[PDB]
């Protein structure tokens, strides 16, 4: 069969207090002249030991079948055994894994939409239009305007401000604004305790928001169960879970209506996958969060419509862009995850690091 | 209102006297465990108090450890060093992205376990008594230096020497392909040594289920203090399953990173001793939650490895614990650990009472610090 020959690491601040994203990008070629690109990244800190610990492990890839992705995976969680199978040591797992999903994909000549198998072309997706929980209501309406123009087909609205009454007055706002055609979601930012997320959500009932996303605290699984079991309105939570078990956990207390699984920080699509599959049987949706790049592909996959989140953020990083049309993103048809290194990562690139012969 | 002022990281590569290479060696698939990088912090306040902790890591692991504890490190300058819950989540947060258990909370760890030195310091009390402890000693076991290719007739050589020397107990370790063989060694050890010292295996997670249930039922007779990881770590139903069947306690968990997952185990009533590795789940306090988790729930404790620490955490724990006797990280320290009739004495000294050996300094691979002493 095929064997892997080659893998190269690079660490990339991507310049945007968040003032950068440290990315990690994972880059592996195999005897028979194949090849696959993967990322996984970090906002806050973390770039630094993903990379490193991504260093560490890359040569146990090196003579292995690429083909046998979930295989690898195991190895090299093994390979760093004490380092836990969630966290900093699967997400540069993660970048290796997107890699080889991409090289397989490419070996069908197939988007890894299409290679995991498709269900719908296009995605349902919305964004934040740069709002903020302090941006003028004003400000954020014109912007959230100028989105559905072009083609956004839904707002997430932030709110979890201490006085909630203005949160509810500037849903309303939108609302009014943008009409009764215009989805909208809020995200509290995991900004209400039990008591307030029962309040604030009762309120945002005759709303009919798409979903009330993280009202708890990230780990507050039988406090989101509670809330989602009462109100009709779908709760969604996950974006911050780093492992299929965690997602597990959620699933296991119905804490959420939408799950919201990172695949960089789950550890790469092999483990999105189990936790689509555990999503999929207990009858939820599913609405990935961040780096649409790759979700687009996952989302693309999952039998009920899911909502995929548009951002500017990581264009920079590839030469190709993300089409977006009536209300939908379009899932891409190019082989693999149809992306390939802008050149302007050669200036941002501040570690590398390569085993192997190309 | 006392400060941070200084904060200082290390990664130091202790070398192993002796390799360790398991079964995944001996097939071929993995070199052999030869270092184990460890990362030391160093904290340092205003009012001139100082806690040394660490944190380590058998495989891979030793470079993202103190590459993230390196970027987190600032964090802790200018702020009070007795709230140190708060603080761990603090550094947590400071890497929200990163999970709150592996890699990045083992970083952390190292930062928090100077924290408890210090604090212990500052009262003038080992760490034990800050904690509160029920022994002045406690139960003590090892291996001898014996794997599970270790030819019989040495590894009870090297037994009987440590017995003399004042162990408490040994562990052998089983899960060969041929379990017949595994159960004649036992049986000659017990023979060997005599009914009075007490003896606990170690599977390393080498069984699947029905051979586990085989296994341990085999054992039964035996009366050994317990079948350590007779399951894959995360197996928590399995492990239940064999526990509530047999009397044989069932050990388990150094294997795991964070208070939750040990919060699985508990949930499952998966071990009759949990075998938390406070540096493996993040410091000294997720270790005290897991604990008090633990005795909630009625169980035994058995800490993993790192026995210049888990002295003191064990002396604090309700329940009669053992704790397990390596000279790994001896060479790191200036002081010893005294063992006396099966069982190791908590150490009297200021806080974890260690202080970094000279040799230390030539295994440093990678060091930094912040703040100005
Ligand atoms: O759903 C989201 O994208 C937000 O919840 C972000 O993940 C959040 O951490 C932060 O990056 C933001 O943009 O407010
Ligand atoms: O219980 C133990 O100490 C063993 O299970 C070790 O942790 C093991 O990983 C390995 O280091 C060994 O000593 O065989
Ligand atoms: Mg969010
Ligand atoms: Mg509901
Ligand atoms: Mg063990
Ligand atoms: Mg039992």
């Amino acid at each position: 069969s095929d064997r892997i020959t080659w893998v190269r690491i690079s660490s990339c601040y991507l310049p945007l207090p968040m003032t950068e994203i440290a990315i990690l990008f994972a880059e592996i070629e195999t005897a028979g002249g194949h090849q696959g690109l993967g990322f996984s990244y970090s906002k806050r800190a973390g770039g630094p030991g993903q990379f490193a610990h991504a260093r560490e492990i890359a040569p146990a890839l090196i003579g292995e079948d690429p083909s046998d992705i979930a295989k690898l995976w195991d190895k090299l969680c093994w390979a760093g055994a004490s380092a836990g199978r969630s966290g900093l040591s699967t997400q540069a797992i993660g970048a290796f894994d997107v890699a080889l999903w991409d090289l397989k994909a490419k070996r069908a000549g197939l988007s890894l939409a299409k290679l995991l198998g498709s269900y719908r072309d296009s995605v349902r997706c919305y964004n934040t239009s740069g709002g903020f929980l302090h941006t003028p209501i004003d400000q954020l309406m014109v912007n959230a305007s100028a989105s559905i123009e072009r083609g956004i087909g839904g707002i997430k609205l932030k709110v979890g401000q201490p006085d909630g009454a203005l949160d509810i007055a500037r849903v309303t706002a939108v609302r009014k604004h943008l009409g009764d055609a215009v989805p909208l979601m809020v995200d509290a930012n995991q900004q209400w305790d039990r008591p307030t997320a029962q309040r604030m959500c009762r309120i945002f009932e005759p709303f009919n928001l798409v979903w009330i996303e993280e009202p708890l605290d990230a780990y507050d699984h039988e406090g989101h169960a509670a809330l989602a079991l009462q109100f009709d309105t779908p709760i969604a939570t996950g974006e911050m879970l780093t492992s299929a078990a965690e997602h597990g956990d959620l699933i296991r207390h119905r804490a959420a209506d939408y799950l919201m699984p990172d695949a960089p920080r789950v550890g790469g699509i092999t483990p999105f996958l189990k936790i689509a599959s555990l999503a999929e049987h207990a009858g939820l949706m599913l609405a990935p969060h961040f780096a649409m790049e790759l979700h687009v592909h996952l989302a693309a996959a999952y039998p009920r419509e899911p909502w995929v989140e548009h951002f500017e953020w990581l264009e920079p990083l590839f030469n190709e862009r993300i089409e977006i049309r009536d209300g939908r993103m379009l899932v891409p048809t190019r082989p693999g995850l149809g992306l390939t290194l802008s050149g302007q990562v050669k200036a941002w690139t501040r570690e590398e690091a390569q085993v192997g012969t190309r």
